[PDB]
């Protein structure tokens, strides 16, 4: 379909728009390259590990893989609705999101390789709740938008994407590796790449925030829509993590070893924080 | 529709695929931002021209600054079909390209801003040859691939938008920009920018060739589809490009002015220079 004009002939860009604001901050905090990670100690690390070590640590590489491999792949429809609103400014973020995610992809891929489980298929530890959200409601939401790019449509594919999977399990999963890994000296390259992803993600959760508020401010009804959205999820959230969590209590030999206490409790609590606080920074009015 | 598996779960990124390779250099070389490019100068440049002078250079800067952002939306159906097709790497390297656009629009509107023509709307040296490749085909041919993947249609894409746009009247752009005011002296911080978006274009034309050719390379006969889209689009090539010529002959003030032999016969044979090498790029066999 055509372009009937372009802003930048006609006017130009609106320089006070909040997208191009964090535009303007992707390019600046957003310099950083997977491929100057030294992963060589990640290697030694990983080497040194027990089989019964090893296994630990792959469910959540696996999680993370294919969280930034379909949200790489998924944002393009966002991008796509909103460039057909002529929202300029939010495609010009929205091309520092994609990138931001390949570079997701790459890190965690470069990892597997380093450490020598590349050509390991870590499917086994994705679980039915984490395929229905991640194999399937992920790419629902946001394949929609190419036919239905109204308010409740594009709601829903921020809640979905920037809400929960960014926002709460993204989010919790940072916190995961922390509390283990930067704990037990494990890991240096890894870590490193979960700081700059983390740092990534602010952003990307501050376009969900504001895609959202943005709808919400032309009519307070669609707040029961995002919390309601964010309640259907929920079940399949906290159903990952009570199968995460088993597979870590089943397997303690990392535990034992580095003398860490994993605190299942308060890494539920944290999933519970994460979604809640994220419920809280949309305002009903 | 659903994700069935995850490249980067059951195996690695291809790190050997050339356009993995390409995403790498595009990291390298695609560090600068335009919001560190001084404009200063080509404000008081710009001011101290006649109001003749003045009229010379917009139709150059009209006619990029739509370039620029019709290519940011309209790679985005490229993008989605490939990622459909499970071409990882291809779209990682996309993201770049996305992002390489996003700031060449950033770059001329900063530069309208700057000099203080950004309130004045710039369609007017837009004449029917150009609305028909910018605001008609370009977005028709990379629309289609939402429905039509075929390879007559992913090669059509990359023709019009890599071989022809960029290939071809980006390309004579630049040298035009060059031929002209960097002789002059004129404008600093806008041909700096110029020879950034320059470096960035080597990388989206070795994209289109790469396609191009992968395709070409299943079935020869591709390749006289590819020759067709290319001859089909060169009257309205050609045809902008004596519309911008005329436009030229008939205000040579600023020509005068800074002693700019402004050799319009070898604009116009770099031009067709471009349009029979970017052909030669693309082998038959
Ligand atoms: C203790 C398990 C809870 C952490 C959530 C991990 C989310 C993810 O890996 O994508
Ligand atoms: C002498 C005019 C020929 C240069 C082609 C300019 C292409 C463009 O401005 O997008
Ligand atoms: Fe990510
Ligand atoms: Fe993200
Ligand atoms: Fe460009
Ligand atoms: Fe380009």
């Amino acid at each position: 379909v055509h372009h009937d004009g372009f802003q930048t002939v006609k006017a130009t860009i609106d320089w006070e728009h909040p997208m191009f604001k964090l535009y303007e901050k992707a390019k600046r905090n957003g310099k950083w390259n997977p491929a100057d990670i030294d992963f060589s100690q990640d290697q030694k690390d990983f080497a040194s590990l027990t089989s019964e070590e090893k296994i630990s640590a792959l469910p959540l590489v696996a999680g993370f893989s294919a969280l930034e491999e379909a949200v790489t792949l998924d944002i393009l429809p966002m991008a796509h609705a909103l460039a057909r609103q002529g929202r300029l400014e939010d495609v010009l973020f929205l091309t520092t999101f994609m990138h931001d995610e390949a570079k997701h992809v790459e890190m965690f891929s470069r990892w597997q390789q380093a450490v020598g489980i590349g050509q390991m298929d870590l499917s086994v530890f994705h679980n039915d709740h984490y395929k229905r959200i991640f194999y399937e409601a992920l790419p629902e939401a946001m394949n929609r938008l190419y036919a239905d790019d109204s308010p409740e449509a594009v709601i829903r594919a921020a809640t979905v994407y920037n809400m929960i999977v960014e926002g709460t399990l993204a989010e919790s999963g940072y916190y995961t590796f922390r509390q283990i890994y930067k704990k037990a000296g494990l890991f240096p390259g890894l870590l490193q790449g979960i700081d700059y992803l983390n740092m990534d993600e602010g952003r990307h959760i501050q376009f969900g925030i504001y895609t959202i508020q943005r709808i919400v401010n032309e009519d307070e009804r669609y707040y029961e829509l995002f919390i309601r959205y964010m309640d259907e999820l929920w079940p399949h959230v906290i159903g990952y993590v009570d199968y995460l969590t088993e597979l870590g209590k089943r397997q303690q030999q990392l535990a034992r070893t580095y003398a860490l206490e994993i605190d299942y409790d308060l890494l539920r609590h944290y999933v519970i924080k994460q979604f809640n606080l994220r419920k809280k920074q949309i305002s009903r009015t």
